[PDB]
């Protein structure tokens, strides 16, 4: 069930997950990407759900990143889905979509999909 | 897209979605599905890109909905990115995925992937 | 779904899908882009799941597209996975997949995701 | 570039892909899956693009798995889209699609995405 997410999380770009997990299923933190039009922190919210069932199964959660923040301004926004696992190795295993604001003409190519595994190592 | 992504907006399936765009890139709202293991309203929480481009560009955005309220707990989350795109006939074009918890075993069916157009409604 | 499948469709970007379903439910074909690295056609292979349910269910198919011919390589490769829906007005809704080749490094961001929704053309 | 394409892969679910590679960008063979609802072979037929580039990239290609055979029809397709790199430790790396025949109704739901990673090995 839901618990030990908050922490920080690394991926395996190296990227940093800074989060806490409040007691009604909200999460709030920071995010700084290894890759990308990217520098320094952002801020991320999301949502987990904080009664997950009791069938050992994962806890399912999301978050958003809008890349913008006071060194750059990417135009485009990743989400997170995923489930977190806790346990002696708690991974939070995703798959996101990126998407970047395109005129309509290129709208065909706005989004990016592409999956992350993160741990506390 | 502040003033014009707030608003109440509807999707092809017929479900609701109320938000407040925030100045310092936040959206927060209540999400009502008109389909699956969902009743009721649910909070939703997100982000937007408050400085898009001049130009004829989307502005990009997402944002998560996790099923569980105080009537229905679905373990599962969905979270939405896409584009807004204003005008007269406003609309924010999206893509999904929705994951549900499992157990090791099933996770390589955990989650479903789509994509929803919303039209906003006047006011 | 084999003749119903077989023919000449188009999707909503204006590109061009021709295919031949074949009895034991293989797809073949050719499909030219309208937006894109691509000129002319590019050959497609796919396969369709021969003995669909009777009931009012899709036919469920996907195909690949490598986007290399004689006349341009763009080092990439489509995959669409969708339904086919017969009737007077027959529809295949697909989602896709578009990985470009890329080096370690730059693989986080090979694969674009979408979705297309093509139209029958009598005959 | 393409070359060691052929030959027998198997991934984290210890599913079998058997393939061969024809000089002009064909993929043909059989996938067995240790998962779901499917039994022994299925016929596979994909594309992969002949010419790669010459910055160590890697060979895209996809290819589809329609599971029907003569044990079981599961009204449902597959489609994986990645690339393809060689070397000491080759490698196919993927990303899916998987379709399900449904009723308009429940066509929002019909289609699972998810990952692969396969090895010789
Ligand atoms: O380039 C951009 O548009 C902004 C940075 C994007 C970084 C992405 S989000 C998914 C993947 N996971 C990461 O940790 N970083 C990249
Ligand atoms: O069934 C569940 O697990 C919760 C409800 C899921 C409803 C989904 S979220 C994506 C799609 N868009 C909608 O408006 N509803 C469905
Ligand atoms: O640019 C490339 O790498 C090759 C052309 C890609 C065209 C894509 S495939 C999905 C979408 N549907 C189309 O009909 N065209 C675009
Ligand atoms: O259950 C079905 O609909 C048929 C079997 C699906 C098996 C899937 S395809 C993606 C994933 N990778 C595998 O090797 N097997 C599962
Ligand atoms: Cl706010
Ligand atoms: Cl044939």
């Amino acid at each position: 069930a839901e618990a030990g997410i908050t922490g920080t999380w690394y991926n395996q770009l190296g990227s940093t997950f800074i989060v806490t997990a409040g007691a009604d299923g909200a999460l709030t933190g920071t995010y700084e990407s290894a890759v990308g039009n990217a520098e320094s922190r952002y801020v991320l919210t999301g949502r987990y759900d904080s009664a997950p069932a009791t069938d050992g199964s994962g806890t399912a959660l999301g978050w958003t990143v809008a890349w913008k923040n006071n060194y750059r301004n990417a135009h485009s926004a990743t989400t997170w889905s995923g489930q977190y696992v806790g346990g002696a190795e708690a991974r939070i295993n995703t798959q996101w979509l990126l998407t970047s604001g395109t005129t309509e003409a290129n709208a065909w190519k706005s989004t990016l999909v592409g999956h992350d595994t993160f741990t506390k190592v």
